[PDB]
């Protein structure tokens, strides 16, 4: 029925056989068959399927709505592979500041494929409308984006997409199925890094992906059995195990966020701040109408890099190191870490000023992490 | 200094810190930071390097004698990391029979991205210098074959492979590290699907890739950080443990094969025996002349079908799967399971006849494995 | 500070060598040693310490306010190594309804080795003090118990242990570390299975013990080195792992029970409720006084057994199966599952009467577990 | 049929559900019931049963043709638990120099519940008559012993315990199924230390336990139920994989060991060896009788302590930890590690020299192993 009670009783995540309440591990590679041709439970190389694996498809692709799941080595095992989707001469649309590994892999790898590749500012969808061309054959959409949370209209970009023929894809990681469901609103594929909110404890690198397509879904399974980027039955478990709780921490995390976000604009030494729940942010309405929550990811400004770098060692509970969506809240400055070979006026020109700090408010306790951060910016 | 030896104290497969006599499995995706790109050990993001992971490809590199290890989440990861070393336009040469799923990544998958194939018989060198072209940038060469056997070779592929400027690859999954080192005879990089005989222990689907080559390296590791088929923690550990013990398997395996040759050449419900130890095989002198050993698949001819289906029921010790390099030997009928797709006078045409039989020994006691087959051989 | 940001960042969880952000697996048995007696970190021999356990021990201790905290393979395990403190001729009081496999250990392997025991209704504290013998050395004690959570004041049985030089230990079980800290309380041992809600995914089964007593914490340790009931690296993994989340999972739990009680307290077909949050319930205020939160288990009469059957097949969200404090809402009959070896009669005087219905709340949707339960009791 | 076939195809380690060819990992602590009392597949509580204990278990039962497994954390867990058979006032009889664990178990831990022990050289089984006491009721006997490896005859001793109504129990760890089979010859009851060669590979701790008894089943299946020193599923998994290899390990080991005896025998810095294999050796004749192969430590006399540093040091493949039975060969000297709490004119009585070196062989190739223990021993 409701959330809560979805992400415990929806999907296959016991077993049949025994009653076990959890899934078994399948560390295994291959599997007898009775005559040749006869797979017991469908189960033939480890490659193809793997039990644990499809536990974690099944449960991924019933948070979605969609009817086909896909577990991937990472998150960008998992775009590379919907990437493949596509053939020498096609062309795909990009919302402009989407993820740096994203980017990369497009403009870097994929241009080498004859894949073009063209970013634009979605947060208006007209947008998309000029920049398609005869050969564009994907749209592919961050909402909201890093580090600065530009929203983008999901449902108007699925029906643009569906107008137009093209394959829409949205990168769901910031929202996770709790909050946004990209296939409700007609998206063709949803993605998710499940190394961030879904995992949730910061110990397993993986890539899920939901479709309701069949001939989407036939082709992406195609894909991932002929280049291989499958997730392990081990990681696996861990992600089912992680989903579980997936709910209750989201839903902290966005206390938190509250909070936190109401301390930043009373400080003095914050100019500003990003993040889609401020009334005053692009898109606040469209962000609404499309989700029933919030990213735990937040932006803010302070003076200068050693500003940021004196909030960093201030604070007890922030913790500095690379990802999003941990039990613990996290903190980096990008100018520094995730947008450093950019020219430092191209940085300021978009944005990521040297004191941009971002945090992945994490499930401490609410008060703690507001007086905490509060306490480190009172230093500045 | 000898190879046994190699296998226990090549590479570091210990803790540095603790002193733990295995490597500690760090399922974790991220990493604390001192100070900002202050990393402690090197590590950042799980994505990017993994410590149990990285103890996986230093063993690779180490028992290839090459410099830079990488781990891929399959064998086809691996071969489509390698692959992608490649740009739309440029062409590679495979040997003609190469394993199926490494054709169907080829045809299906990297020619749409503007990729050219040609499969040559590479068993004569010289078909490699015919079938090059100007845009021809890569040699890819397995030896031995699946199902045949057929011996391909290396160091004159390598030399070729120098003289007209290509990447020279070789899958050595059949002959493993123990018996035949590529790199040793000039290959450029090496692969191994590692669900084979690495692991040894059915279960672990994996790819390893070993290098001395200091740019191909950074290019592969380039690939392996932006498309993210890396393999978990869990199974880089499940791999050291499983190469520990390769030399014995090995060699197990080896004085079975050559007991169960005799018995299979003198039994008359048996007609040609491929495998590269028999004296009147092709390029044998070749295989003697570039390994030491041999590997545990074997294929041969009984009458027909249902021969084989008879001889695979009539067998105690030999299992119906998928997959070769067990403890367990498997035994499988190609006609059916693997080339089955391929018109029925095309596969007669290539030698995979209907009583075409391949078994990957293992290594339960030789007398065992002789005596079992050919009482099952004795009911035809 | 506060308990949420305490379960997230105390204890020691990460690893100091390479920054992981979480504990590292030491899947390990044995450590180098530079030299002979020179331990790098401490380490020599998994079964006296690993440091993955140790990670999960410094958890407990520092969740209990504790000093020193141990690892064991299961609940009972942790229960014998306790009693194991213990001489032949000795004298042990538990409370009259401890937990059937304590009862059993007790009354069938340690009364062999001249263990004495004797159950007594602890609810009045004075009960203890007339039982104590001159050879009474311990005092063991759950609060609230299974299946009726009858309460027992903690702080006086510390008194009253330690006025008569006994070892006071708490099974703290249902309570957790997030709402009931014995030790605080003056209690020597405090001990938990986490197979319960600590591990709270049902897929661990291990125990932990938590002290300040140095003494008695080196004869735990000489006896878990000796008896050798260990838990092992990946369930210590797990266990720190699920114990990231108990915060969040308890107060969902417990605002699931306030509600599914005025429920169960309003139906018709529903007589007799047992909970400490129950006003009417003997001990309240005392529980209320040493604990600030409450258990997720509960029990309440139906009719009589086929309506307890009824009851069981009608709800979608209750699972029936052994175990508390699972993610999911588990469902039982104590009278068929754990007192069906005792007489009909003694089991009607106890309490445990056919109809007794004991629930486990889970993490699901609250209306959702409410509205299950009332249109599954609704049918009777 | 023969033993290397044994290891591979007895036992249940395959998945009756899937096919899978490995036993699935089953980190799962309960079961769905059906009906209250029904049982899928016998599950309903891990630490009473767990699948991939079971598959273990049966492992052993086969391997030591025995009709009854268990799994215990650590050997000294299944020692407790076999000495857990007997009650207060009743009396074990040990081999004089039984494993220092099992002795500070039985001295410091049991005799405070009142069960005696009697240590006696087994090595004359009269000796064994002579110490029968009237409240006598089992005979533990390890052979061969550590460190000076004294054997003791099985077969004579298992009369005399059914003569005199004890249960007979041998440490079988030194031998490992593969070489010695206790249960054959009347024993009773048949233990291992896992975490030597069954598991081979220095990751795992563990007990396992075999009887062809059904009542000593029953009794150790409630003691293991009751007392909970259960391993864990993915040790249990580990085991079964390491076992896998245990007959191609052993007979490495045993070639390495019979060359360097060879060795040592003809090095002048070497005093007295210890080995059963040395025709020299007390009950030689016996061992050969009951055994097919040998043990892989080995014991020999260095001049004194700094000798046996200096040996250490200058091995380049021997490695200094604790344990035995890993891939690795170890070094180790007793009257600093294992000894070190004897006074040292006990030690000398004893045997255990200052310069007494134990060497735990391992799978390394022979002549290196051999070359570089004695390129070590000409430095002296
Ligand atoms: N969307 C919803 O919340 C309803 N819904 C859709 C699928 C599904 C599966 C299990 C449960 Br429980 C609820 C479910
Ligand atoms: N080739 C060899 O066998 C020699 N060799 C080369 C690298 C290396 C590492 C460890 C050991 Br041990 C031997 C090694
Ligand atoms: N009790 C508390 O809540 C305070 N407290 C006591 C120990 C400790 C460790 C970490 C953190 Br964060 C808080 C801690
Ligand atoms: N002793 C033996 O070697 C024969 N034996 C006894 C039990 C058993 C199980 C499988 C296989 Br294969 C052989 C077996
Ligand atoms: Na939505
Ligand atoms: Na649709
Ligand atoms: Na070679
Ligand atoms: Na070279
Ligand atoms: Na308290
Ligand atoms: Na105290
Ligand atoms: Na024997
Ligand atoms: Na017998």
């Amino acid at each position: 029925s409701n959330k809560k009670t979805k992400l415990i009783h929806g999907g296959h995540t016991t077993d049949d056989y025994t009653g076990a309440v959890t899934t078994p591990i399948y560390q295994t590679s291959t599997y007898l068959q009775d005559d040749i041709g006869d797979l017991r439970q469908g189960y033939e190389y480890s490659r193809t399927a793997n039990p644990t694996r499809s536990s974690v498809e099944s449960v991924i692709a019933t948070l979605e709505n969609g009817k086909h799941g896909f577990a991937f080595s990472s998150g960008v095992a998992a775009i590379s592979a919907v990437v493949m989707l596509l053939d020498k001469g096609d062309h795909i649309i990009l919302n402009s500041d989407v993820y740096g590994g994203t980017a990369r892999a497009l403009t870097k790898v994929f241009t080498r494929f004859g894949i073009e590749v063209d970013f634009v500012d979605t947060t208006h969808t007209d947008s998309i409308v000029q920049a398609i061309r005869p050969t564009t054959k994907m749209l592919f959409i961050e909402t909201p984006s890093n580090p600065l949370l530009r929203v983008t209209d999901i449902k108007k970009s699925a029906e643009i997409a569906k107008e137009h023929g093209l394959i829409s894809v949205v990168d769901n990681t910031f929202m996770t199925p709790y909050y946004q469901n990209p296939l409700d609103l007609g998206i063709d594929i949803v993605l998710h890094s499940a190394t961030k909110y879904l995992g949730g404890h910061s110990d397993v690198v993986a890539g899920l992906v939901a479709t309701s397509d069949d001939k989407l879904a036939e082709r992406l399974a195609f894909i991932s059995n002929s280049t291989g980027g499958i997730l392990g039955p081990q990681d696996s478990y861990l992600l089912v195990r992680g989903i579980k709780t997936l709910g209750l921490r989201m839903e902290q995390i966005n206390r938190s966020v509250i909070e936190i976000i109401k301390m930043l604009q009373a400080h003095p030494a914050v100019q500003q701040v990003f993040h889609p729940s401020i009334e005053s942010h692009l898109n606040h309405d469209v962000h609404m109408a499309q989700a029933d929550g919030h990213t735990g990811v937040i932006a803010f400004e302070v003076k200068n890099t050693e500003s940021a770098k004196q909030l960093i060692k201030a604070t007890s509970y922030y913790t500095l190191a690379e990802s999003l969506g941990a039990v613990e809240s996290l903190i980096s400055v990008p100018a520094l870490m995730t947008h450093a070979s950019i020219p430092a006026d191209i940085r300021a020109k978009e944005g990521i000023t040297d004191g941009l700090v971002r945090i992945s408010v994490g499930i401490e306790d609410t008060e703690d992490l507001v007086d905490d951060l509060k306490q480190a910016l009172d230093t500045l």
